[PDB]
């Protein structure tokens, strides 16, 4: 019976969050890499992380040092990701 717990969060990340398909939303701890879960799921998600950019509903920047609970608490938990720039 193996257990452990103490801290846990609903984690929301769109990669599209097109009215046409749904929104893709996981649940994952405080205690964690937020960018590491972020270009993980991201990256299955036809939405990269390492030539695009992740940012909240409204478009505000995030510092990837930080833990999947501090990324939860300065934006929330909606998230969507999407390329800034291109080149090819």
């Amino acid at each position: 019976g193996p257990l452990g717990s103490m801290s846990k969060v609903s984690f929301k990340i769109t990669l599209t969050s097109d009215p046409r398909l749904p929104y893709k939303v996981l649940s994952v701890p405080e205690s964690t890499p937020f960018t590491a879960v972020l270009k993980f799921a991201a990256e299955e998600f036809k939405v990269p992380a390492a030539t695009s950019a992740i940012i909240t509903n409204d478009g505000i920047g995030i510092n990837p040092a930080q833990t999947a609970g501090n990324v939860f608490l300065k934006h929330g938990s909606e998230l969507r990701i999407i390329p800034r720039d291109r080149v090819g």
